[PDB]
């Protein structure tokens, strides 16, 4: 897969059904089994969006990417203290460039 791969960046994504990553780095994932991932995080100081390639047989941020076969990145909330944490994964080109909350 080709994925957005900006790692963690500041984001203005908030209060809307979907957001573009605004990441200008598209990479070919190193291994064929890797999928695209996005992580949206809001704490009391800022909002960030993380975009990477990742092998779904390996945990990421201590979670398994259960949705890796999906073609779209549908954000789901994870239990994390101190912040609001949403993650999605997907296996179509640049699919982590469009993160969907609805």
């Amino acid at each position: 897969a080709l994925c957005k791969f900006c790692d963690v960046r500041f984001s203005t994504c908030d209060n809307q059904k979907s957001c573009m990553s605004n990441c200008s780095i598209t990479s070919i994932c190193e291994k064929p089994q890797e999928v695209c991932v996005a992580v949206w995080r809001k704490n009391d100081e800022n909002i960030t969006l993380e975009t990477v390639c990742h092998d779904p047989k390996l945990p990421y941020h201590d979670f398994i990417l259960e949705d890796a076969a999906s073609p779209t990145c549908i954000m789901k909330e994870k239990k994390k203290p101190g912040e609001t944490f949403f993650m999605c994964s997907c296996s179509s080109d640049e699919c982590n460039d469009n993160i969907i909350f609805s």
